[PDB]
């Protein structure tokens, strides 16, 4: 009738964040591990861990019953998807009801609508959220795209409605691209998402990205923890983010903080998930995405507002009311740099290998949350992420000064990492903001920066045992002799 | 005056702190190092650093001519003294000022007028702060303690007249006893410092030690950046710290603020500072002692109020004021703990050594200072202290909930740590709280509490075994038959 043991269905950098929040909450806290990670810190930090096995995502985390058996064998009443693998799967979200489990996530039906960026964008307009207005109709055929390309004008997005991870994000810049990019995005969408939907809207010339985090309770209250900027991206992947809102007006800020509640309440929502927007080069704003999950870059919420979002989710699972109610007025500034195994000398190409040391700085203003530990080995079969570096001060440039010390101390040994680029954007003239304006935007990375970096130069065995008529599997090092 | 290259004339904890704070400001920073601590992170991080050729603090950091030769050979222009070696013998500051370097702090006279602990009461009374009764002169002879205790009734504490990193202390219960413990403390006193004086101010049954974290300005601004409570004490020494004072109303907190503003203005104080207080279980408050070079617990007092607590001195040297001009309100709650190499389960018998394992705290609500890294070795005559853990939440209990994981991930090996004891007090029903009160006080843990720690000081084989898909760690003798 209450939460007492909880399964954190995820690895690494979110895994230790959630398992730590469960340890602080005093819950029985359980992890799940793929075979290559059998020595990883994220598989060691939990109280209990269960094997998914296999070496690839299709063999491992994309497989459901391994979690449901870990649920039965632990007795865990509740599963938290974490992010990415399981947080919006409508069949798993009812399989948990067949299994008789609590669901830590969005409403099982609303998953069908919140994922459709057409009718969800109708909902955003209905909620009066900021938008570039685009077309109300999915593309009936390409000549409706050519009509929009004539009347509303190029550049026209041909972006997939169920796209993510940088997939299907494509834009046609000239009329010659429109047909072939619509075609190849359709041929992409039917492969990547099982569905053809994409929609037409004005592509913004030089936007930034901005987000907030939203929290509610089943009793019906809703509060918002903070607004933050995510502008550094490559191949549409996120590289660096900054918080609190550096440059928006109080009108736009207040709209973000109230519309977060509105787009909860009008959906009947009571969960969490980062809300995402872009800022135009002139200070226009457009809505973009209800990221209906924890992004790993949430943790500046503890330094600004104290809220444990996972513990508020536990309070919601208990049906407890919200406590943190009055404005946690934000102070200082913070950046998060994502630490990845990638060679900045050769276009940030990822590389496998061991890490001999992973230097997190010390002192005031610096925090680090990681899923990788000193002596790890890295490979591209899972996410390339290693850790999150969160660094903060009394002002944006003071946080960059503590960064200029901290990241020049921050070092990784044995493998390639992005720290050189983070140092560069910490130092070169374009990114320096005056306190109420800066010039940088998306696609700044593609051509507006200049790169100078030099590149980085036995099995297990199974023994079966029978116990009174049970078959039991036991796994052993192929090493005792 | 306007800084251009800073030398920090001290070892350990404060050198890493100053070098990082200076590199945050973008200021060139210089270190001097002894033979057994030349590998510390501060000497590594300093832009230039120079050898003393000594082994104990006496052959290494305590020599002025060697420090000034290093300051020449480095080209330093501004001096930071750090803490814990030369911080009270102000004739070192006389040597610095005679050498013409900039001083990153309050002037020599502002030190001398408060260097004897006798005069702390004098200027607290000039400020008309709340204060404990006591004589203005020190103990002149063994009849004074008896004459005072005759009617300012027993028991009586006996304190050293001089403060800092090492001073004598005793307590005597009735008139017949006091001279023996006075003369034994006097023999240690005359071994510690060049003046023979002791100081008396009765006794308290429930003394909490409390302080104001204070900043003051040559432009006459004051910012009381926070308040703290030290109620866990052992052998009359401090152990653990917090960012607010708990369980006190505004009518109590005002006394901690408003006595410090008056003394700072009449002493002409400038920059960051501190004022100590003694406080009771019953919520009495009185002034104790000013602190001008602080016990170093900067991060929470910085990060609650949004001020860099060193760079304001660089601004004042350039002649700029403090950025805050009105009293802050403590925002959230935070804890600080210092970990030492002591066999807590044996009575805290010291044991420094190698930090053969030293595993970083990470994640939500935590910060970390360390002077040392895995594979370093402690010099055989330094103090037992190692590193600091910093923790935060909205309130006490949330910061202790966080500490119960954060201090358990802080694996350290090769030398002792107080980690198990900090885990205990992080959990103890007396030191935790729902918010209204706590019972702990300076004599409580030593005269009444139960210390249950297991202290620090054929091979075993270790294997990972998994049953039913459940992971386990297993270890067994490495020398078994069969």
């Amino acid at each position: 009738s209450k939460i007492s043991k909880v399964l954190v269905a995820n690895r690494g950098e979110i895994a230790v964040r959630v398992i730590r929040a469960a340890k602080d909450a005093g819950l029985a806290s359980v992890a799940v591990y793929a075979e290559p990670d059998a020595d990883a810190p994220h598989v060691r930090l939990a109280d209990e861990a269960f094997a998914l096995g296999g070496q690839t995502s299709a063999e491992s985390y994309l497989v459901f019953e391994k979690i449901l058996d870990a649920a039965e064998k632990s007795g865990a009443n509740a599963i938290h998807p974490g992010y990415g693998f399981l947080s919006e799967n409508a069949d798993f979200a009812q399989a948990v009801i067949d299994a008789g489990l609590i669901w830590i996530g969005p409403s099982p039906q609303s998953i069908r609508d919140l994922g459709d960026k057409v009718t969800a964008r109708h909902i955003a307009a209905r909620a009066k959220a900021p938008l570039v207005p685009g077309t109300p109709d999915p593309v009936k055929d390409a000549d409706e795209v050519v009509a929009f390309a004539k009347e509303h004008g190029v550049p026209v997005a041909i972006k997939a409605a169920f796209g993510g991870g940088g997939r299907g994000m494509k834009v046609a810049r000239t009329l010659e691209e429109i047909p072939e990019l619509f075609e190849s995005a359709t041929r992409e969408a039917i492969a990547a998402f099982g569905r053809g939907e994409c929609f037409v809207e004005r592509y913004l010339d030089k936007p930034r990205h901005v987000e907030a985090q939203v929290i509610a309770d089943q009793h019906g209250n809703v509060v918002v923890a903070g607004t933050r900027d995510c502008s550094l991206q490559r191949r549409f992947q996120k590289l660096v983010e900054e918080a609190p809102a550096p440059f928006l007006t109080d009108a736009q800020r207040k709209e973000i903080h109230e519309s977060a509640k509105r787009i909860c309440k009008e959906a009947g929502y009571y969960g969490a998930g980062t809300v995402e927007y872009l800022v135009g080069q002139d200070g226009l704003i457009s809505f973009l995405e209800v990221n209906t999950r924890l992004q790993v870059e949430h943790p500046v919420t503890e330094e600004t507002s104290g809220i444990d979002l996972v513990r508020q989710q536990f309070k919601i699972a208990n049906g407890e009311p919200l406590d943190i109610t009055e404005d946690p007025t934000p102070r200082g500034h913070s950046f998060e740099f994502r630490i990845n195994g990638e060679d900045a000398g050769r276009g940030f190409l990822p590389a496998p290998g061991p890490v001999t040391k992973f230097v997190a700085p010390t002192g005031p203003g610096v925090r680090m949350d990681s899923g990788v530990e000193t002596g790890s080995v890295i490979g591209g079969q899972f996410d390339s992420m290693l850790a999150k570096l969160i660094v903060t001060g009394a002002t944006r440039e003071e946080a960059l000064e503590r960064s200029r010390r901290a990241l020049a101390e921050f070092t990784v040994e044995g493998l390639a990492t992005v720290i050189p680029f983070h140092r560069a954007v910490v130092s070169d003239p374009a990114f320096i903001g005056d306190g109420e304006k800066f010039d940088v935007h998306t696609r700044w990375i593609e051509t507006e920066w200049n790169n100078t970096v030099e590149p980085f130069t036995v099995p297990r065995q199974t023994v079966v045992v029978e116990v009174g008529g049970r078959r039991l599997e036991v796994s052993l090092p192929g090493d005792l002799a």
